[PDB]
């Protein structure tokens, strides 16, 4: 009879709740899962339908669907606000209450206080955004036909050069064949530029890899502008800085790649933060609060090998979940804990539909040996999650 | 040795050319024939892009594939103006020079000066502009799914509720359950909305088929508001005057049916004009401009018989390529010409993919059978410019 209640149905919450849905036994508590829609989508490929390459409903599926209800009870709504001393928490459509709390909010993108980036720019964080931006694309491809000189209708700007930004700019760069031909555009006025601020793209990455992907991508066409940081965002384009001097580019769409931070619901509800992410315990739970659990992107955890902290990830969220419904067992069960170690497998970025790259298990991996690996991987998680069936689907 | 040159690839156009084509024996005359764009599109059936319901590469054909490339020289330019005195054309990219014209430049949006309407609204009249149509309202609804609140974005009005009008509001209401699932959209919250000035929609067509077409497509949810004229045109929508009073409507998206005239450059040109329209003589041609020839909605012509006028249409634009080709080859070869003599067929308009109504003859038809008549009807059209080649592909 105790009330755990699970924000978010990201990879974080989804595996969370399944995980307590294998665990428990009927009755022994109540679990609610809040979401803000119905459905929950394959972060992971997001950045395909943004493109156009992929249909949105790939990308998700129906929760309902998931969970066989009963011990776990679905509630689709919006959360608002973290009432930790009245152990509640608040939503648009109404109110609920928790003796523990797991908190998978995911991340919200970093702007980093750039004016105009939030009014002017689009960000790959949803369904319903992807789908915004796809067809942004496309009604600007559109509008080129009828004013031939406006080739910034043409001209599509991602900011930073992280693998969201590179796995984008390959998936664009496949697209622009089959868009050309659709409004009857010369490919070669279209530009797609990927601005990274860093002196490399791909910062913290093996530079084999990266000059690699950009070799590939250069030879799809995408541009680079490395060493060169956006300084404002504007409804005609960007502005960035080239040798200390702030020069313009004229862009109809100017997509954010530059970075994620923390749910800001957990900064405003008075956890302390940084970046918008908890330094969660061993346990992966909120310093002086017992009862409260931080999954995927909204939790940070620290390599205690080195100095840096673990990225924000699907794959490091997945085990978040895992260990939060074997450690909520033991805690409904009055048994102790187990502490969360992460084992990080190798990384794999996709350069368009064809083409990969990544380091698994130590050894770097390229061309279609890359590509069948990551799409191997993600089906993994269908598999994970709703198995056989689901990968079917 | 003398110079035809025919301006606009339309229906007016295409025709007369194919009909010099057919008639002439080569290097009798040099003809050029000028366009916009390499490819010619059937207007009769651009409503369908602009509401997503078929593709448009379905409405245009090549038109260097049509022609007979030695006998018709075809340049692919935008015409500017007609210098009348010197007899020359001026384009963006050259100058060319005529002995004979045959002008068929078609309609231009009339937007009777109403405030906003040129800048903020859409208009169905070429493959170009069907294309940014069909991008703008999917773009909308895509909008709509992160602001619930913004119901705008479902709500499409189409000003004017003649012909053109009917039909493109018969195509969006078929879209609309395909459009709402992709972007996860209520269906009732979606409205579309046929404003008219006139006191009945489809003014000047038998109200037997009017009050059909109007319960077709209300049951599909369409909406339509006569007497009801638009004042002004904005980004966030129009301006409406109903019952002597202004009101609001709030539209992502304003598409413009309410009316044609003659291409500006007619006018422009020095011509003197009707509704940026030329009246012509029995033989097609401008007064008294014996050498030039005016075809399609650029031309004006008034029915012997009742005095009134005929409508700019397909079918009459057909009929003057076939009646300029004839006349224009007679003239240069001696002939005495024919007196231009209009046979009007019925008219069919569809009220979306599988009903329509038309009149034909004196019978009245509806249904999947006045469907069938109308994609029978464009496929004759098809066979008379392409033949049994262009007829295939769809
Ligand atoms: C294009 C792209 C590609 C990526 N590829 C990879 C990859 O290949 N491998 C890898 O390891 N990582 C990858 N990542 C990173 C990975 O997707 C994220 O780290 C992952 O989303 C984190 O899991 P999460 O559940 O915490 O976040 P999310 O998946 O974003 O969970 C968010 C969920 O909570 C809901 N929610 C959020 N706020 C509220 C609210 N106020 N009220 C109600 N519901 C709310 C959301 O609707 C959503 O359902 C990629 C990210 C992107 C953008
Ligand atoms: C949705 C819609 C549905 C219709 N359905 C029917 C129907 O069912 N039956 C019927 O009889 N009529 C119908 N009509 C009317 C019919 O389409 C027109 O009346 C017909 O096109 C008139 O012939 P036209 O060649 O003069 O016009 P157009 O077809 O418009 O001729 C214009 C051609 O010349 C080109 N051009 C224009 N300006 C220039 C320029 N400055 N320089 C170079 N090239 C230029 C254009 O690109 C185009 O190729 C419909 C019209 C619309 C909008
Ligand atoms: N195959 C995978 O495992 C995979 C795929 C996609 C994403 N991810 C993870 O998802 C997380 C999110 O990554 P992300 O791509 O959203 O951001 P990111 O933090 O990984 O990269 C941000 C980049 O943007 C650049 N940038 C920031 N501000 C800028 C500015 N004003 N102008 C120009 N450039 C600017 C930064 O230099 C940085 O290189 C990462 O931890 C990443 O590891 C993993």
């Amino acid at each position: 009879k105790p009330s755990i209640v699970i924000l978010g149905a990201g990879y974080g919450g989804i595996v969370a709740a399944l995980g307590l849905q294998k665990r428990l036994n009927y009755n022994e508590a109540d679990i609610t899962l809040v979401n803000k829609n119905d459905y929950h989508y394959i972060t992971t490929e997001l950045h395909q339908p943004a493109a156009g390459t992929m249909h949105h409903d790939q990308a998700r599926v129906g929760i309902k669907e998931l969970i066989d209800e009963k011990k776990i009870k679905f509630v689709k709504d919006t959360v608002v606000a973290i009432d930790r001393e009245q152990q509640k928490v608040t939503l648009q459509n109404g109110e609920l209450h928790y003796d523990y709390l797991v908190v998978g909010l995911g991340s919200e993108p970093e702007t980093f206080g750039i004016e105009g980036l939030r009014e002017h720019a689009f960000s790959i964080n949803s369904i319903n955004s992807v789908r915004i931006i796809r067809q942004h694309i496309e009604y600007q491809f559109a509008k080129f036909a009828a004013e031939p000189e406006r080739t910034d209708y043409l001209t599509i700007v991602v900011g930073g050069a992280g693998f969201t930004g590179i796995e984008f700019v390959g998936e664009l760069a496949d697209r622009m064949p089959e868009l050309c031909a659709e409004y009857d555009v010369d490919p070669k006025l279209v530009r797609i530029i990927n601005v990274e601020a860093a002196p490399t793209v791909l910062p913290g990455f093996d530079p084999a890899l990266v000059n690699y992907a950009m070799d590939v991508l250069g030879g799809k066409g995408v541009e680079f502008k490395i060493g060169t940081p956006i300084k404002r965002c504007t409804p005609e384009g960007v502005v960035i800085e080239v040798d200390g001097e702030e020069e313009e580019i004229k862009a109809a769409t100017v997509v954010w790649t530059g970075g994620v931070r923390g749910n800001s619901i957990v900064e405003k509800s008075g956890f302390e933060t940084m970046r918008g992410r908890i330094k969660v315990d061993p346990y992966l739970r909120a310093p002086g609060h017992e009862n409260i659990f931080i999954v995927g992107d909204c939790a940070l955890i620290i390599n205690e090998e080195n100095n840096r902290p673990y990225p924000p990830t699907a794959q490091i969220a997945i085990q978040h979940g895992e260990n939060v419904a074997a450690n909520l067992a033991a805690l409904i069960r009055g048994g102790s804990m187990t502490p969360f170690k992460p084992h990080i497998r190798g990384t794999v970025a996709s350069l368009g539909r064809n083409d990969a790259i990544g380091i698994v298990g130590g050894r770097k991996v390229y061309g279609h040996a890359a590509s069948w690996l990551k799409k191997l991987i993600d089906m993994r998680y269908l598999y994970l999650i709703g198995g056989l069936s689901l990968v079917l689907k």
